[PDB]
């Protein structure tokens, strides 16, 4: 039974796309403004490929919530719907995330994170679809990908954390709250959906989401762009 | 309303695959012979692995055509179509044609690139099996992402064209033509497509898209093709 | 008609998923624990991010199989089914499983090599569903793909087989075995399989690649990985 508010759905979706989309633009615009602080063009005249993954992540899940938006307003289940198949719009979003994550602490085994977390969402797109008991056999699967890839991201960023000078430090702390607050929060979640327990109903599972995506790609997006502007004034603007 | 003289598609899908499929084939060919017009075989015995992208390309299109033609020849549609699904086999082909480009040129970038074209298109496969008025939805939100990606590229196009010699410019200009007069062609082709406006039927959408893959990853490679031996011939083989 | 014996199926797919997984589970704790048969911990303190690409193909087509064992045990068709579409599991393996021999060995042109692969695949997704005489039209695609694939990497293996020491030598022999003896037996199994002559049922199909991909993926990439320390025993331990 899935017979929502889809006005509210869309219109929270909607407004969803315009920030996380409009965040994205604003990480490419203050990528391409300075190496740090400063108004400085960088020594090649150009950002390496990778700074620019943060923004193209809010700007692709930007797109995403327009696209979810579409299909709410037209008032089910769109032929074209990122809304049907729940944790399969995240299959292209989360392993950019942490693949973002990992090049901005140019933390080891970016390969085997970025699997670590496409198999994870995979799991989730096959537990959602399966209406038999095996559902939570995919979502034990998916956990066996997550609990070691959350366990072992912890050991090396506090190998990164306390490295960073106290100014820097502060950025980094609150992307490891996200990160490490957060993603933990989705397996949370599909437990208690109705799904699982029962006690979140569909479209309270939509509108959490939709905060969570907030938070995950865009909050944690500026926090990456707000982290490399200080990293990259710390070492490549002062000399230290 | 879909009956449409299948032989005739079914054929002029078979002489676009051998045509852009033995495009590709010459284009690898002619890349591992020489690092020009002369027979250098380079100073590490290979070319970069981005260089064969180019005939990759038509290959994996002339490949695509091989199967559009079975679709075509069985009759309608086949389990596996590569034409029901409309602008669905050129989110494969369309982000690397733009990633050859941007290597081919070295654009900064190409991450942004790939994704403005690859979002491009999903857009495009969202408006076409979307069977409301928010078809033009996605086509809307298609726009958003190509104008925007179109009018930067230009910028640094012009800006890459004024510093090579003008022998080496002429094959540059004619990828331009091909870049700038084509894809624009497509979303244009939408509106007036059975989809849009109505003018062009769905048989003649296959036709003309038939002529435009020709010409952006056929012709476009070999463009590519003969302006990449050219910029290597003025640098590398003349030591300007 | 499929009824066939699913408990066996599953069992089958679920004891291939603990020795495939787990054999992937020794690559990645191999690989990570010291240059090569000594425990140096690398130069850089971190191996390359493309030697555990190795250890995550057997992971990936260990969790492929632990989905697999949950669609048989089901009883049929699940919604998330990784064996109703054949070889659509494999599309995103052997690629990166002839990325991963193409690393170890620098291979040239691991773009083509990667395309042939990813590309022979999909002709093989393609004809699987295809009920009608065109289901060999693919297949016949499939090769035109795999047979320059299979003669371009004899050509260049060799390149490189004449090179290394003969105690390095050793496991690269059996790592062509598996490839060069393996990989080609499945599109003969596709010809005698029940969608072409019909010899072997479509339950022992399911049995006959569940070896097949305890060779060509988990025990490959334990060659691969005995190759790789002997390789960087011989040249960064040695210093030879
Ligand atoms: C736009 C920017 C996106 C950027 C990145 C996109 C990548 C992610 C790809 C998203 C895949 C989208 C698949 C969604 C399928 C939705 C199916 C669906 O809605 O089914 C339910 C619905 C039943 O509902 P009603 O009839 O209203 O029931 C009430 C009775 N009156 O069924 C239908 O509408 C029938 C569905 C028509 C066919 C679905 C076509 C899906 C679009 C195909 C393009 C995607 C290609 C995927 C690649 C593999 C090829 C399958
Ligand atoms: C070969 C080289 C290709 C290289 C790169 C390939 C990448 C692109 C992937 C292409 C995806 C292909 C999907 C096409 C689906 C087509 C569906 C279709 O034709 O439906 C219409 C047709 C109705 O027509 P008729 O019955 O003739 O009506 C007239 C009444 N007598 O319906 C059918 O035939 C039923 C379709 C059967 C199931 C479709 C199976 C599609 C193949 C699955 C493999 C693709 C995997 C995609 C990944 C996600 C998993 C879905
Ligand atoms: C878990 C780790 C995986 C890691 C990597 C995964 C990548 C590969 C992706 C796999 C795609 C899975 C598609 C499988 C579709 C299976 C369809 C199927 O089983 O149909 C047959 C079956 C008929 O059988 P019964 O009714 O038992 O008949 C007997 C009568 N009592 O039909 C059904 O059950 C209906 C199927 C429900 C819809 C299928 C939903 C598939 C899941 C969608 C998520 C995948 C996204 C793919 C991207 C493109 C979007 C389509
Ligand atoms: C079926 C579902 C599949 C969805 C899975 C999504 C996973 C996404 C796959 C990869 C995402 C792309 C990021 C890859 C890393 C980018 C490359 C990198 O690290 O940089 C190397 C290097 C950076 O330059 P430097 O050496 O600093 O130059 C200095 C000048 N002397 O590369 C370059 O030179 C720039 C060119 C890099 C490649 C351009 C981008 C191509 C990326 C491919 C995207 C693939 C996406 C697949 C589908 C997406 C769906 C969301
Ligand atoms: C769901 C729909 C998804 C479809 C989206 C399609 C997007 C395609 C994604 C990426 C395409 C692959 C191109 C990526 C760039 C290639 C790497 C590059 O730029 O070169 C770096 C560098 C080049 O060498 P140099 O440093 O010059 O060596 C000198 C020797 N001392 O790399 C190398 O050394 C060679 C190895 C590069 C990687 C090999 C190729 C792997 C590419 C992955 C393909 C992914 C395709 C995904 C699906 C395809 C569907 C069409
Ligand atoms: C629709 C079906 C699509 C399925 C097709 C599957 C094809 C898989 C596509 C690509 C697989 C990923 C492997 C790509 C090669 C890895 C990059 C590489 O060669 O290394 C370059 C270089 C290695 O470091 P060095 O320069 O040695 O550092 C020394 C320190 N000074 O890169 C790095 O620095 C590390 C970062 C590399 C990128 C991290 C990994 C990202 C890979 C994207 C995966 C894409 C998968 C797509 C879907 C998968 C489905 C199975
Ligand atoms: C619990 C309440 C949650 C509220 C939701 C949050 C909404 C967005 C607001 C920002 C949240 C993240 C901010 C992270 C902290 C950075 C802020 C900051 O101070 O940054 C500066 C500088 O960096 C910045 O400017 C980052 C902040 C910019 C954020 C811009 C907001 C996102 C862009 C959205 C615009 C388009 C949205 C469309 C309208 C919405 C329609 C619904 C760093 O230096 P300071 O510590 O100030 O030191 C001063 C000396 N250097
Ligand atoms: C409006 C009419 C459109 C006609 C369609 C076009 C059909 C293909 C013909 C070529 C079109 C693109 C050519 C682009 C310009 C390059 C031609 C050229 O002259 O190249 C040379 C050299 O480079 C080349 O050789 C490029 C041309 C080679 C093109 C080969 C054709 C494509 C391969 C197809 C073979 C297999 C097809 C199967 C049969 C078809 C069955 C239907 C560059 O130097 P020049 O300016 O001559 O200076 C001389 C001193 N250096
Ligand atoms: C026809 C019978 C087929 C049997 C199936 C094979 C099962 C797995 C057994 C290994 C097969 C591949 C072995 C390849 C050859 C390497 C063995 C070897 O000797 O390696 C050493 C060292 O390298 C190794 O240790 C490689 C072997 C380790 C293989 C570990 C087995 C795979 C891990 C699975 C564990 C988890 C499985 C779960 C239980 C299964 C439940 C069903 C290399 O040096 P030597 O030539 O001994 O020289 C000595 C001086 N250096
Ligand atoms: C309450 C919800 C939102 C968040 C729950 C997780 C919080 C408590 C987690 C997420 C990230 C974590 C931080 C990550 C890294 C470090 C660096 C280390 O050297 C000291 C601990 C410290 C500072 C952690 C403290 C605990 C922490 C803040
Ligand atoms: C009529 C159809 C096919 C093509 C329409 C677009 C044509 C007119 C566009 C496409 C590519 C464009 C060229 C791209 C780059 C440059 C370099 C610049 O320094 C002068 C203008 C010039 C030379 C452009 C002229 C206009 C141009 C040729
Ligand atoms: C293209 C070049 C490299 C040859 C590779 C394709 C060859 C091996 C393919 C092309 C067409 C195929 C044949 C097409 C149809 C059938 C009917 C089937 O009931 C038995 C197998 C059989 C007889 C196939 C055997 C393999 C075959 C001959
Ligand atoms: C019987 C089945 C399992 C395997 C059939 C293919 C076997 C015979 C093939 C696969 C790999 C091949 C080897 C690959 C590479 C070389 C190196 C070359 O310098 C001499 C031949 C030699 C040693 C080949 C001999 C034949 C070989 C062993
Ligand atoms: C912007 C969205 C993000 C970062 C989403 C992250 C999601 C996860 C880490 C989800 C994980 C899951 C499991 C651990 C197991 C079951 C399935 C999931 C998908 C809910
Ligand atoms: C070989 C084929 C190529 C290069 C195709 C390119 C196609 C495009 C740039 C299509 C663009 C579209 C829009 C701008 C919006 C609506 C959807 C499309 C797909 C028609
Ligand atoms: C672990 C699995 C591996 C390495 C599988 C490899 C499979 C192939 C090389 C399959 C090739 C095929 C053809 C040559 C043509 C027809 C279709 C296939 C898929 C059977
Ligand atoms: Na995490
Ligand atoms: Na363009
Ligand atoms: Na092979």
């Amino acid at each position: 039974i899935n017979d929502m508010d889809y006005p509210l759905l869309g219109s929270i979706c909607a407004v969803c796309c315009v920030f996380v989309a409009g965040s994205g633009i604003w990480m490419l615009y203050r990528l391409d403004l300075g190496m740090g602080y400063s108004c400085k063009p960088y020594k090649s005249g150009r950002a390496p490929e990778v700074n620019s993954l943060s923004g193209i992540i809010c700007l692709l899940c930007g797109t995403m919530y327009a696209a979810k938006s579409f299909d709410f307003f037209d008032g089910g289940g769109t032929p074209f719907s990122l809304n049907w198949y729940w944790y399969l719009d995240y299959v292209f979003t989360c392993p950019l995330l942490i693949l973002d994550f990992a090049f901005t602490l140019d933390l080891p085994h970016k390969i085997r994170y970025f699997f670590a977390v496409f198999l994870t969402l995979w799991c989730g797109v096959a537990a959602f679809v399966t209406p038999s008991a095996y559902r939570f056999a995919y979502y034990a699967l998916g956990c066996c990908w997550f609990t070691p890839f959350a366990l072992s991201l912890m050991r090396h960023v506090k190998e990164r954390y306390l490295v960073y000078p106290p100014k820097c430090q502060r950025w980094l702390f609150w992307a490891c709250v996200i990160f490490f607050g957060f993603w933990p929060m989705f397996p949370i979640l599909f437990i208690f959906s109705w799904l699982g327990t029962g006690h979140i109903s569909q479209q309270a599972f939509y509108i959490i989401h939709a905060f969570l995506d907030l938070t995950c790609k865009s909050i944690f997006g500026i926090l990456m762009t707000v982290f490399r502007l200080e990293l990259e004034e710390h070492t490549e603007v002062q000399g230290l």
